[PDB]
């Protein structure tokens, strides 16, 4: 006897778990993004540029920040994400700034990575479709084999039209599972000043690693996030086979080439896949 | 272990219930709000106009289809609302038709009745502030004495600007309480086309109605759960006074008409109107 | 992610909930029947032996209060109950005492209602079965009819042999429903001597009582709940006629002394003697 | 709007899980131990006989049969558990045998290790104190540090009278953590004749190994058991801790004298201790 059916809202109630003392920490952390790097944006809008991308979608939007950027540099973009949670702070920008003939332009909607297909609009498909700041990382294998990962990639693959891009990445789990941590401070997109300690933990199924789950400590409070442990030789494979193996790939360590052996252990590795 | 904290978002991933049965079937009957009946419309608006409101405060707008009717007949809304969930098909709304003049003047925010006075934009506060369709009986009473009812109204009540109305209704529990039904086609706001059946329970508390809980069934057969504080009449219309200490005139509706104590027709809403004085 | 599977123990850990608040103050609650009335004790064994029964079986026996009355009245006891939590207390004192005649020859074991053929062993079957202190009410509704209880009590009816006594009661829930309170201290049984208060939550679904669940504080200040479905007299008496085929004859007590409909001395206790014909 | 706190019992009513098919499933697993195997009681037997023992504790007894063969052999046995569930299987085999003086003569009583010196009876406490099974491995670390592991042993320690014996094992998690597998049909005390399978997770915070999940299947079904990896050389210590040092400690590996690199890789550490 819960008063309401899980995931039911009611007129003038928050939402479930909004009140919650980790919501309003973990709000903290999607909003201490507020400072691009300077050689992230060199790199992104080089390498679009580079190869003539003007409709541009990119998945997992979260608020948008890469989006605004995208838009602000005279891009096509749409935008997605799962979460209403997150789309609700990108929607909120373009409002404030839906004078701005560009930001009228910028299509933003709701799309499952499961169903991306029949979620996103477009005909076409896009110059490049971007997945980065280490979103993929952020979908379970609940199934045990990786069926889900599998799917997802070939949904992303499909919103690339030939001779186009997928630009995606993921955090360094080769390193994280060899050290057994995920230290903060690491991001290469935006840097936070914002003082954390965080806990690690590895879980190990089946001698397979399956789980990297981050306790944050960041006024003192506690949030959780997990993560799929995606490691560099499988993920390559999981994205050659999205696209059939028609596709040239090459992986960035730290948006610099990367070369196995090389003595600089990148904090991220970044895949760039032209469809042939 | 969960592997998120409860109320925690991720990038690419569905928040945490929203794929389940309940939900995908709770937004059918959230969006089942698109058949204004005639004489709403011809109430309100006929009130609105009498009293002279230019600035309206819609609370608990949920998707805004009241705010919607206030925004294409003139009016100067501002609407809110605590769900996200909902308030995301208001938005959407606003966005769709952001090129009529009437919709880019259209402000739509979240607010807490808890904290309303905070919350809201505005100086000096509204010519009326409506809150209809019964959401005020969504507010529980965890606390036991009313002590939260007390809050909100005054919250409410002090968006009200000297002269102005607050619009605001409620199921008549005192016909639930004592039939022990809250039966389903009884909306006078919206009429539904959907077939439901609905099984009704009453909590009574120490010898006091405390909670009064729908499990909907709707016809593809789904079930979801909503729930209620059993406001009664003459305890509600205290309630209301007392959010304005007494200073202001007060009258009851009956769907739509004049209520008068020992009518032989039994209301399915009462329906407040409160001008400040 | 649980670290085992709900319902699991370990080897030297404690079972889930058993250094909880309201489990360590739930026991002090369980271990209050220590003070048998007089009254009682002269009313059953008096029954008993005025219809001649020396085989016993005690259904739901808790601590086994009542069942270690019998043994020691010379009574061919059985006692059974599903709860392991509470069939340990009755099984120690068996322990500690038995080195006497009499507690060597008394049979405790787990038995379960829905299943209570399978459960118990025996041939051929008691001559009186006794459930008293308001266990049956323990039972729930959850299918929706009675569905259950009819199995229950035609499960304990069949235990009794013929010309064999049912001794099963219920609290007052007349009274409770109409007051809309279950106060504490009217424990006719056993007294005790622990100052409490008591909330009374009455859930009605679809116009017909459906549970009575209790909070208690007690006096350190600990609380607990317990829940309870709401028999009311006309009712618990047909389901008990029905559970015998109406091959029975049927009395009402009232708090021990006769019951007649209309009288104005109002029992906290209704007792319900069924003899098998 | 649960309808009765957790934690309390109804007559004429199941405890809280009794009834679900994990448990009726875990009682399967309780009781397949009915195989004492032929060299552990000649082991046991042999070291308790050796040291003269006569009057022994033995805690976590589970369903009691370690005890009961204790009771057989002319030991002066009491018996503790903290589990009910389990310590009703023990209480009930002394029932049916009430009437053999041996079985008159074994005591039984709940006991928890954190409060071990108050729960036990005794005065002089006991020749032997033995906890066998692997059920040590149980306890969580919940706390962080090993703050409980110190204070059970610590009690456990207590238990032993001057010249007296404590006899305590834990399953190799040196191997399990190495192979990442805890596999099934590996107890050397008791061999089960049932077919399983097992999943086996480890957890590893902050780089220390913190859990050992294995998820059983054994008609077809699940259920749940964790398990805190216990290292050799770090259990080890923790014992000596117990007593001050004030010990002699010799370890065996599945019964035989265990020599650090040895070839043979032994399922269990058996530590066999000695107050001075
Ligand atoms: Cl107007
Ligand atoms: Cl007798």
């Amino acid at each position: 006897y819960r008063t309401r059916s899980l995931g039911v809202a009611a007129e003038g109630l928050p939402d479930q778990y909004a009140d919650g003392e980790a919501a309003r920490v973990w709000q903290l952390y999607i909003g201490d993004t507020r400072s691009r790097t300077a050689e992230y944006k060199a790199w992104l809008l080089g390498l679009l540029r580079q190869h003539g991308c003007q409709r541009v979608l990119d998945v997992a939007c979260g608020t948008g920040v890469d989006s605004i950027m995208l838009v602000e540099e005279g891009f096509s973009v749409t935008s997605v994400d799962a979460s209403d949670k997150m789309l609700k702070y990108a929607l909120k920008e373009r409002w404030n700034r839906r004078h701005e003939p560009a930001f009228d332009k910028w299509v933003i909607e709701e799309a499952n990575w499961m169903t991306l297909d029949k979620d996103v609009p477009q005909e076409g498909g896009f110059d490049a479709v971007i997945c980065l700041g280490n979103s993929f990382a952020h979908l379970p294998d609940c199934k045990g084999d990786q069926s889900e990962h599998r799917l997802a990639l070939k949904n992303i693959a499909s919103m690339v039209r030939a001779g186009g891009l997928l630009v995606i990445d993921n955090r360094n789990y080769d390193h994280i599972l060899s050290t057994g941590c995920a230290p903060p401070g690491k991001n290469i997109y935006y840097k936070s000043d914002l003082t954390k300690d965080v806990t690690t933990s590895v879980l190990i199924v089946n001698n397979k690693a399956h789980m990297v789950t981050l306790d944050y400590t960041v006024g003192l409070s506690k949030f959780r996030l997990s993560y799929y442990p995606h490691c560099l030789a499988s993920f390559t494979e999981l994205l050659q086979a999205a696209f059939g193996g028609k596709c040239q790939h090459s992986v960035l360590g730290d948006f610099k080439p990367y070369k196995p052996g090389q003595t600089y252990i990148p904090c991220y590795f970044i895949h760039v896949l032209k469809r042939t």
